């Protein structure tokens, strides 16, 4: 009984089942709130199916206390260890295979931005000089200011992971381009000018922007005052009438009506150019390796009690340690998509609330390392442990959402 512990002078078992029991309540909301409000863009955007995955995990974390604080039957031992594994397992296997597609989506969006300026600006395969004279490669990737043709060959190198012999593929290229992409876009949001034509724009406008960024310089686009002020009204056909006025047109016409036409309709027709139950059976596969890894275990090192609320099981350090890597696998997978994917503004900044969830896991998982193999009480620092980790993955990822759902329902629009 934790409260008879609680009379003794012993708080720890009765604050870990409090913890626990807030926990449950909380994700019980959290859900429920998702179930009701499923329809609305903040839920029905995402993928509802993973988050059930990712909600059940966070549940049977917060479940983990009641096998760790238990009477002594054999079965806890055996939820103990499927619990203290399988839980990290549903959360991180769904929330990577979420990251992962997050990525691919990311990925294959920057490739539209690469042809459009392929067909626009060109692409040389192997090394050049811009007018200036430094070695440059692919869509004006600068290389290096030295005039060594070995420095820049050796800066390429550095760039592709391969000796490239000064000569590179359309898909090292696209790698390249990306950087360059990524700087443009930074250069963009620095400048006071550019910055809330920018904002405004769906993604296939901004890559129109990045074109002419890439054509005139910051400065040079920063001229078409009224032009950026009509796009940013979302007023096309006239910004399209504005534009074709300009030096710009009359200077490089065949480039500028492509260019123009983008911003006029939204699409790409103007230029030559991941599943949902895939996600579901990916992530039962993930979380089912996680399963076999306890199950072996099971056989290897069968439960038992050692022999009071602590239950203390026979587990040793293999018991530990297996799904204790598989699960930090998942981790890193997911904190690396989460990071790639940071800055996707996509279903009202998702993406930059999971990298935050995932950077505090690593420090949770890292830190419990040294700590719990350090501490003669094991079963009290697994249970907060758990807990925390859990109400982490709610409070950074779930609260937000039912924070727009329930607070701010005029937001919660597409
Ligand atoms: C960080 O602590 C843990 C958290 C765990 N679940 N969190 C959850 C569970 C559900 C949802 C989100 N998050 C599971 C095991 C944990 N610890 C360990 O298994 C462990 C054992 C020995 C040494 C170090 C460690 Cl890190």
């Amino acid at each position: 009984s934790p409260v008879q512990y609680l009379r003794w002078g012993d708080p720890a078992p009765i604050a870990a089942v409090v913890f626990a029991c807030l926990g449950l309540l909380a994700t019980l909301f959290v859900t429920v709130v998702f179930i009701i409000y499923r329809d609305t863009p903040v839920v029905k955007s995402s993928s509802r199916e993973l988050c059930y995955i990712i909600l059940a995990g966070i549940c049977l974390g917060y479940l983990c206390t009641f096998c760790l604080i238990a009477k002594p039957k054999q079965i806890y031992c055996y939820l103990q260890r499927i619990g203290i594994g399988l839980s990290p397992a549903m959360s991180y296997s769904a929330l990577v295979t979420k990251t992962y597609r997050a990525a691919r989506i990311l990925a294959m969006s920057k490739k539209n931005i690469f042809e459009m300026l392929r067909i626009d600006e060109g692409l040389r395969l192997k090394i050049y000089k811009d007018t200036e004279g430094y070695y440059t490669i692919g869509i004006g990737h600068l290389l290096t200011k030295s005039p060594s043709l070995n420095a820049a060959k050796s800066e390429l190198d550095k760039a592709i992971g391969r000796n490239t012999n000064g000569v590179i593929t359309k898909d090292e290229a696209e790698k390249l381009f990306n950087q360059d992409v990524d700087a443009a876009v930074r250069g963009i949001l620095r400048n006071a000018k550019l910055k809330p034509v920018y904002d405004s724009l769906d993604a296939v406008r901004r890559a129109a922007l990045i074109n002419m960024v890439f054509q005139m310089g910051e400065t040079g686009v920063a001229g078409f005052t009224n032009s950026l002020r009509m796009l940013q009204q979302k007023r096309w056909d006239e910004a399209a009438v504005n534009l074709a006025k300009s030096r710009w047109y009359n200077q490089t016409p065949n480039r500028a009506k492509r260019v123009i036409t983008t911003f006029r309709t939204g699409t790409w027709d103007a230029y030559k150019i991941m599943s949902a139950c895939a996600q579901l059976v990916i992530a039962f596969i993930l979380i089912c390796i996680q399963l076999g890894i306890i199950v072996a275990l099971f056989i290897m090192e069968p439960p038992d009690i050692m022999h009071e609320v602590y239950l203390i099981c026979n587990t040793t350090n293999l018991g530990v340690v297996a799904p204790l890597g598989y699960n930090g696998l998942l981790i890193l997978a997911c904190t690396f998509y989460a990071f790639k994917t940071r800055n996707v503004p996509a279903n009202f900044n998702e993406a930059k609330y999971i990298a935050f969830t995932m950077y505090t896991t690593c420090i949770i998982w890292l830190a419990f390392v040294p700590i719990y193999f350090g501490s003669n009480y094991k079963i009290i620092t697994m249970c907060f442990s758990v807990s925390l980790s859990a109400t982490v993955a709610l409070g950074c990822m779930f609260v937000p959402k039912v924070y727009i759902i329930l607070a701010k329902p005029e937001r919660n629009v597409r």
